[PDB]
């Protein structure tokens, strides 16, 4: 329209887009930094970036845009892009993304008294130090720091406003606790006057249904799969083979996990300590198998058991396990020989009877050691996840 | 030519790109909105992102370009490139792309009228809500959000033109339901403006014959293979090494399966439900191995069998499955000592037959829990199945 | 010097870069579009793109940029940049770049006479369909669609010259066939002008030394190995441990091809049918080898063999294989114990015999199941790699 | 303000950009080039790149910048845009970034006496030589280069200030020892002026708790479980399936961890010694576990046992260790029928007895390769650790 | 200064970036051309692409941009940003970047005589082809093509100046053996002029300890401990579970190492012939297992050792192998009972005779084919690392 041009043509005559919009130099020019949190697009642990989906919002007062709508009957407000007018510098200080500044600059509109507003979007990579000492039970407080890069106190009055979540879209992982902010005031080694800034901790939970139906769920079952060399009769040469290829498939699904976690040395990580005591279980219980088929196959002319040992694993484990305990010359010479053929049947038997007592005290030792064994993992894997804070929580708002 | 070279020093004189280009200020001006699909060429279920090869269609009706075709006989229309004529900022709301603008600025032809067309190109990144919950029989709705991002209801009256199919060439992986829209008017707390926008919902469905035949098969197939320690007998100890062997090949294709999902927390997949089912079933497939390598090898002098497994498992599954149930003093002393030695093999035969009698208990225990785990694998698999709506038709669509 | 200074500076004089540089208006431009390929970098069968390396090679005239020589005796041509003489908007169509054009603007030479050239190199990524249903025998044939993006049939009259393939150089992997066009017009919904086209089709067949040396190869090798199992005497106690290893390694290797290949459900890959053939293959031999072990370790007890079976597996069978069918009161007390021993080691040879029987059974089902299992492996490999076409031509060109 | 529009618009009177602002040409201009280094976000030990996120640090004084405060009673500082004002081309020469300069260009503060400040951010991807001969306890001296890259010493005399680290956010795997620098002055080919530089050496330490108890932890555990070869008794066929499965999970355990390591070939990795010296040991292992099986399973037909070996392995080592060493016709017809079946029984007992014989030696000779495998390892592995230098005090500040 | 700011604005008056700065316009303009290596910071076997960072350097005589020092004291030269003077637009023929141009454009240095300048840094990704067929003892001759892309012969004179290497920092995994180039001129289709280039042939040795000790050594290791299945007695049934274990994890080995290199079909890579005949030793071993256990566990009632066979095991390879080879009524009714018990046991004793002489032939063919694989093995590892050229110069300049 005639009116509109008009207006835009007296609009940017003597407009200078590097001073900065105050109509009294002294005076700092107030600037109100929001942010409108719209996605968690991502969040890399082992990177510790955080990529978010957010509209920076801004708002200030420009002295040389304004007119009177009397004669622009049509006109109420004007867009002009980047590099026309005044914008303030505001840049994510914790960027982690290759060009430093991320945002998509988009037009500033204008009222017909000076007001400013400026939302450019974009998709911002924040480096954000990442806990995984409480894996997968973890809450994460990210921070995102904007503030002026070349604007002090006295220049660009940054003001707060409290973030805006009402289109948040929901991820499929993260639940968000909350978007708090804070406005700091910080001076610089490079100049005497002070930095304001804006700081915006994004509070989040993750969802741990699907770390717990996956990692921690298959690690308990395999562990308790382990447990069953000691219920198989030694007689079958299978138990070292059941308990080394489960300890090779846990190694494998370790392998798979500890493939997506950071490499940090802050703390051990819960899962880790997890997956170290699901390992020493399981080879602890290969070595006890390698005891109990050395107690098993114990050839009976070895030597005489230890006096202790026998009373022990024969009485007194015995009597808590309510376990069973198991039980003419010519006819002269050939009277010897038969004699030799019997003698020799007799040392057979006490000799199987004594690898039979060896096999009993074998079958013991396996069922004692299978007791403590499930109890020591059952043991072991509630009070590691008890460990964990807010875990009762995170089941509670995941699971049930 | 002359007249073109004049009709376009002539037109551009005078002309601010920034001014809205209506003759009424106080109307808005009316752009009408579509959109051409050409490909989905990617989704990624991981990190919920969807890769489109749409072609953006406005056409507004500009009051400052148009011309009389007698004065200039040979232009009909001209085109105008990026930053010097006016363009409405319709951009991708919902865009998970590095830079939030993902068009190419093409020119923008005109007509000898003043009617405008502008169809930029590009490849869209879209963050779209993806539902693994019936995976790989899922139809997925991912929205794309098109809306002047400056210009309100009062300024720019967007409306929507029926997306345009014609040129869509079909992708391998996803089958096109349709891709309907719907124009939104959406207050925002920035302004008291109306935003109105065009939403296109892009309905997928998934082919999933390569799906069913990589995944879902090789785990019917490697299931069925696991109840085959129940057809093994006993006496080749190598029952456990078959189900132990097998249920690591499961872990191995469950690994690999799930590196391809994402980490989603608001339902249990359907094929991680039938991945649990399969592991269950080897399990347990191998805890009842352990038991009946139990009964096999269970010592004669251990104990008398009890009475009440032994009257069911020699009578009632007996009956059940038709099994066949097997079955001077020299030469006196001489004598007695041949009596021991027959004596000594009676008690030998008398073993023998109660140890027999356990293997045969073995044999049907484990004759019975092959059928048991059959029919429970058959009916877990077909249920897990048949839960998935749209089931019935995704394999008629696919495989028939 | 200051001939080609002044002609420089009379050149741009009163030029238009948006005019299009005809003398008469109502003809069109004509424009010679060629192309020049050099190497085909990449091609993606997951991602179903080609990355190619090609010069674009334009020509046209120039109604304006026309001189003579005399009066700029050393002047004969002239280069002028990006965005300072016109330029058709030549894109590719089906472009899968992130930015959709992927050419590097150059410098455009001009004549003395006012014809122009203009190629511009750059890496295209082109969304092409692929075909894997004869991988690794395949033939593809990716097309890349150019044409003015703005101008119509009559404006920009786009001519086609042949694709210039003098520097091509060779791929490791693909062989080229050759890379025909053809110029088609065609319609849009947008305009009532029709938009010619120049489509050149990249015919490359793909060399198949190394995926025949590196996936066939050695899943033949794999599953005639696995045929091992009917060799070995099942009284060691390794059959199941070889076959169900063998089935595990097959495992790992399928595993690891099809994390290469794209998700399509067009049809069956050649390479899954083969893998799905093997893997049965295998499968089955493990059943078979089951069947084997429960005829070896059959109780002689159990039941007496049907006479069916008996007379079928140790005559037909064995004359077919032709093997080799194998076979004064204490002296009465004496008597009467002695007649006990003698009669119990008759049972017992008897008992021997009829497993011995039972073996040599199992050992003839295990023989013919071995012949057949080789007949229908090597039937069913030769048959599956005969049913791609051009694979004999294919072979001679890579092997021979 | 109209004092600040009055400054901009007379400041930029005559001013050309291009100029280096000296009052006198042939004086250098002094530029003060500092760092601040805020975030080691990634080390890419097989890329050999260090990615830093830091601001640099640039002051000079400008001549034409300055006015009197007095007639400009609000303005105390003004703000150039990138192209605009002369700035120093301080490039970091060993970049391994896509794009050479990876700062992202902010405003320059001015004072009023003509002094200016410029800090432009960016993420730095320098490509440095990473050591891995001590991984995982090495310390890396990575270098960052800058300096101009048009301006010689007459010209840019650069000047070094000491790099900050006060806003230095710890990383959760490098711990910093220091980021000093030195000023250096270097000649080039081109030209006969020298171009001074500043050359900031990043010195950080590995934190090793992660990695000690993901790798080096680990293959202690499983190197110490194939130890377990040597204590299962060898009638149990597991000995081999327990060696090669142990085997097995250390070549999975070393290929994954190699995956991670660059392709160097200065120096052999400390890790890679460590896996070489697992690897030996388990293999002869395995070496000992067959000869120990050779010698168990000997038939007493073989021949008899050398005298030479019979005595070491019956005397000495049974010393060494403290083994208990084990150990009317008619008539006549059934008389040497009889003499027959006993020689024959004692004949089998001599047999056994050589059999139980070299049974032991077996034993003792697995027993005493169990000692001297264990002490080796552990002398191996404690030596091998030893070997690293800083390794105490790595232990000590991070497992302490 | 004021002297430089007169110079800057004389020296840009009349003066146009499009004209070749030459006096007379008929000679062509000399141009250096160089290039300053300074990493080879990756090479891609996979995507046959190298990346380096280079300086490239040129230099040519300006005849516009001269002035006279007495006129200007303290200014002795000038630097130019691009885009306002002549640059020639020198670009990497064969290049593989996203950005057909890789260099960073800095600022271009004159002389006070007018001679020019400008050494552009940049990151360079070329498509040069890759032999794998001596690979890992494999020397690389990639190209880097530079030259003019727009100017001919009579117009951009381009000359070659020696490759400068003097800043080249080694790089950890190849040794340069050096940088030789050669000016070559070309014609083309387009054009009637010839266009010189200047090619630089990077020739690279690869560094073979890191490969020689991650994938050779393991390999041979792995080969060898699969032989260790001839050792192994026959009666432990571990010797399939041992050559299989081995089968597998050379097959693990083998595709990790095959994940690393290109998909070339030029030749077969040496690595890949290593790695097919240890696969076909390892399977020959299984095949040679499966033999001597049929020939342990052959019953001695199913045929008489064929003759031919039985003389040369029993007489030859004895032989050659030096083995030892092992080796009223009452009382008559009762007298043919003991009879019949004697006659039994005699039988069992041939059969058992038989049972060990078919031991003892498998025992020798196990031995010699034992011997037979071992020296097969060694020859073939041997003779395929002699047939790659230059492999003993490797192994010294490397190993030793
Ligand atoms: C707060 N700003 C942003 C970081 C440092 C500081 C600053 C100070 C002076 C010139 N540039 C930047
Ligand atoms: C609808 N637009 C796009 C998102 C917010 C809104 C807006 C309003 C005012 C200034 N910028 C953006
Ligand atoms: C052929 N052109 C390229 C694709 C669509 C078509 C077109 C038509 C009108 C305006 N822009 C594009
Ligand atoms: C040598 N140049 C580079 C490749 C082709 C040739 C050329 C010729 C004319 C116009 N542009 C490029």
């Amino acid at each position: 329209g005639e009116f509109q041009r008009k207006l835009y043509k007296e609009l940017v005559k003597n407009y200078n887009p590097l001073e900065r919009p105050v109509a009294n130099d002294s005076q700092p020019l107030t600037v109100y930094f929001s942010l409108s949190l719209l996605q968690i697009m991502d969040v890399d642990e082992k990177n510790q970036v955080l990529t978010t989906n957010i509209w920076l919002q801004m708002s200030w007062t420009d002295h040389y845009l304004q007119w009177n709508v009397s004669e622009y009957p049509g006109v109420k407000t004007v867009r002009f892009p980047d590099g026309q007018i005044w914008k303030p510098d505001i840049l994510l200080y914790n960027s982690a993304d290759e060009r430093f500044d991320a945002t998509f600059h988009t037009n500033v509109l204008v009222n017909s008294s000076g007001h400013c507003q400026y939302l450019p979007p974009g998709i911002f990579k924040s480096s954000c130090y990442i806990d995984v000492r409480w894996f997968p039970f973890d809450v994460q407080h990210c921070k995102l720091k904007f503030g002026s890069w070349s604007y002090g106190g006295w220049s660009l009055d940054l003001q707060m406003q409290e973030a805006d979540i009402s289109g948040y879209i929901p991820n499929g992982e993260w639940d968000l606790v909350g978007i708090p902010g804070k406005r700091s005031e910080r001076f610089y080694e490079c100049c005497k006057e002070p930095y304001p800034d804006v700081t915006f901790t994004v509070t989040m939970r993750r969802r741990t249904l699907y770390y717990g139906l996956n990692l921690l769920i298959p690690c308990v079952l395999i562990s308790a799969l382990a447990l069953l060399v000691f219920l198989l009769p030694a007689d079958s040469g299978e138990k070292i083979s059941l308990g080394i290829t489960v300890l090779l498939s846990l190694t494998v699904f370790m392998l798979a996990v500890a493939e997506i976690m950071p490499a940090t040395s802050d703390s051990v990580p819960l899962i880790a300590q997890y997956f170290a005591s699901t390992m020493i279980i399981v080879g602890l219980s290969v070595v006890v198998t390698v005891i109990v088929l050395q107690y098993h196959h114990h050839d009976p002319d070895g030597g005489k058991m230890p006096k202790w040992t026998r009373v022990i694993l024969l009485n007194w484990c015995a009597w808590f396990l309510r376990m069973k305990r198991p039980g003419d010359p010519d006819l002269a010479k050939i009277l010897e020989e038969v004699r030799y053929i019997a003698n020799r049947f007799r040392c057979q038997d006490e000799s199987e009877a004594v690898c039979s007592e060896w096999k009993f005290a074998a079958c013991v030792v396996d069922r004692l050691c299978l007791m403590a064994f499930s109890v020591f993992t059952i043991i072991c894997t509630i009070g590691i996840l008890m460990s964990a804070p807010n875990f009762v929580e995170a089941v509670s708002k995941d699971f049930a």
